[PDB]
């Protein structure tokens, strides 16, 4: 670690809770690096006490594709040292043929983490289901996916939810429009949405009719708090296998991007939209890649923004439910108060966390 990456640290330790948090993560690894970093972080949260992560759903593809996608999170926790991790594959949702292409992306650079398809398991959300009725305390939900699984959690399981659930935290969107009923609705326009937008409307909107308090982070909060590629090459650097695709899936990912615009296999975007989005034009890779210095963490951000010890020193969610209803709190821009802080601890976390 550096010094200031101590001190945050230490900060973040005088807030450690009386027990730590068991934690139900949804989740679509291996299209971007933002849920594997998630996983990483929790690594060093678990450690510190704040969560304990038992449970991991994933969604985004068809059911071997999903199996794919548990498999690779299910080797990145092997590798993390989190051995009690029960990752499954979520169940079916709405494809249509633009969608199973869409849905299908899976980066090279993960097929060799993948755990043995044995190692994973393939009946969804029952495992959490029976965890909820079991748990002597209230469980978090957070989910940095499609809401596929997440509502059928709570159609499924209602009964437990409302008694034995502390909270969704959600990297979704907020429709500038209430429903009918003035109850937050989904934005069809950010991506963990519009996976499933029907999921996500249920789940929404169940969340508020049986009390579950409800807090959305989107993607505005992650611009003040978006780290430089050294966030990347530091996890990097002592060879970390997680670390090391971390970086890589990034990096790779970066290039591909940037020498898709160049060439036009990419049309639709330009040299301007690549350097507002990642910095502040015939250059190969390498002399762009040190003028990086903005990439977004949306889904570690969402994580920090569940657990009550991180979010205080984050941020300050604004309530968007009508008086006396069920909660709800929206995390974006102005929502983090210490983006700073944020930046720092995100680096902290990751690196203590792969040693
Ligand atoms: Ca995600």
């Amino acid at each position: 670690l550096t010094p200031t990456e101590a001190a945050v640290l230490r900060e973040l330790r005088l807030h450690r809770p009386q027990l730590p948090l068991d934690t139900l993560l949804f989740t679509d690894p291996n299209k971007d690096p933002d849920d594997v970093v998630t996983y990483t972080i929790a690594k060093q949260l678990q450690a510190d006490g704040f969560l304990r992560l038992t449970d991991v759903v994933v969604t985004l593809g068809d059911a071997d594709m999903r199996s794919q996608r548990a498999q690779l999170a299910k080797g990145v926790f092997d590798r993390l040292a989190l051995p009690d991790v029960r990752v499954a594959r979520g169940q079916d949702y709405p494809m249509t043929s633009t969608q199973a292409r869409e849905h299908s992306k899976f980066l090279a650079e993960g097929a060799a983490l993948r755990a043995a398809p044995d190692a994973v398991h393939t009946d969804g959300v029952r495992a959490m289901c029976e965890r909820l009725a079991t748990s002597p305390h209230k469980l978090g939900m957070v989910v940095i996916a499609g809401m596929t699984d997440a509502s059928a959690l709570l159609a499924e399981a209602g009964d437990l939810v409302r008694e034995k659930v502390a909270s969704i935290t959600i990297m979704g969107g907020i429709d500038p429009a209430r429903d009918a009923d003035g109850l937050v609705q989904p934005d069809t326009r950010a991506y963990n949405n519009a996976t499933d937008i029907h999921a996500a409307r249920a789940l929404y909107r169940r969340a508020q009719q049986l009390g579950i308090p409800l807090r959305i982070l989107t993607k505005e909060a992650a611009y003040k708090a978006a780290v430089p590629p050294a966030f990347y090459e530091g996890i990097a650097r002592n060879g970390h296998p997680v670390g090391e695709y971390l970086r890589d899936v990034q990096k790779n990912a970066l290039k591909g991007l940037w020498e898709g615009i160049q060439a036009n296999l990419i049309p639709g975007l330009d040299t301007a939209w690549f350097f507002r989005t990642f910095v502040a034009g015939a250059l190969s890779f390498d002399a762009i890649w040190p003028q990086v210095t903005k990439l977004n963490l949306y889904d570690p951000l969402t994580l920090l923004a569940a657990l009550p010890g991180t979010a205080r020193l984050l941020f300050q969610p604004t309530p968007m439910h009508r008086e006396g209803a069920s909660p709800v709190e929206h995390v974006g821009h102005a929502e983090v108060v210490r983006p700073e802080k944020a930046r720092l601890l995100l680096s902290a976390l990751a690196k203590a966390a792969l040693v």
